[PDB]
């Protein structure tokens, strides 16, 4: 299936790949090509499904920001990436599926989005995550389920809406806190 | 009593003893009544030398006290000034030795000690303030504990931004925490 084409069904994505591959804009892309990619970013330009990205099986950077994209499921099968930032005035919690699949994930960033609590146990299970943004959601409360991940040091709730600090203490390895209030 | 209101307060510092001529309109080297040191509402010293605040003791009904880059010896006649409500100390020199334990300030509701050299020892001098409900110990890089902020029992906002604090645990002991700043380096 190496040669088979992949479906890509938003023409704004596909045109952003085929740019990564040296290919023109509409030309078809095979399975070993997108296997071949190393990272995507995609910044205030609209993408609205991600169809097709699943088959990135190597990408170890993705950035996305501002794309309205119709939800995010298409990366949870992304085991080897390391780096995830998603952001966005539109990003609510049931857009980003559970990422218990990010088994290389160092760093999340899921600040400047429309997140509720509800995102904590999505992203509460990453055995590697060393560094979490929540920074500017101002939905997120309750941050107390954080403390089942072995290995997250770093954490930023900045302009976020909590204001009972309980449970900070069970974060294993947390030494780096950012937090501002209102 | 009121024999002792018209006593004169000994006030050695110069710079300190001509601002506070001038809150009271009299010339910058006239003497001072301890009633007249009781008459202050608000003391602000900001970019003056000032070495000494002797005579601040009798400032009984001070409800502010704003103290920046002032370089005193130390500031330890302000540790009985029971009835002030907000203070503020800032200075580079400030090192936490020349800070008096200020559990006596029985009134006060804010505290800031912010861009200054305070360490540890700062805080069994801060932590039994009983109706403090907002401290600012921001740009204290060797803040590194607040565990023992826990027995102030009104606290309930707290900046240790540009501190260096790399361990929360104890935070879940604070009786009416609810708003935080923090920042690490």
């Amino acid at each position: 299936a190496s040669q088979d084409n992949v479906n890509i069904p938003d023409s704004t994505f596909k045109a952003y790949l085929n740019g990564l591959l040296g290919q023109s804009s509409t030309a078809n892309i095979t399975e070993a090509q997108m296997n071949s990619l190393t990272y995507i970013t995609l910044a205030n330009i609209n993408v609205t499904d991600l169809t097709g990205i699943e088959y990135a099986h190597n990408i170890k950077d993705l950035t996305i920001n501002n794309i309205h994209a119709t939800n995010y499921n298409p990366i949870s099968g992304l085991s080897n990436l390391e780096r995830l930032r998603i952001m966005g005035k539109d990003v609510t919690s049931d857009k980003i599926p559970n990422l218990s699949g990010l088994t290389s994930l160092t760093l999340l960033d899921i600040s400047h989005s429309a997140h509720d609590d509800s995102i904590l146990t999505k992203i509460n299970t990453l055995p590697k995550v060393n560094s979490i943004d929540l920074s500017y959601n101002g939905a997120i409360t309750d941050i107390m389920p954080l403390k089942t991940l072995p290995e997250l040091k770093s954490l930023n709730i900045q302009f976020d809406g909590v204001h009972d600090y309980r449970g900070i203490e069970d974060f294993p390895k947390l030494n780096q806190l950012y937090a501002f209030s209102q």
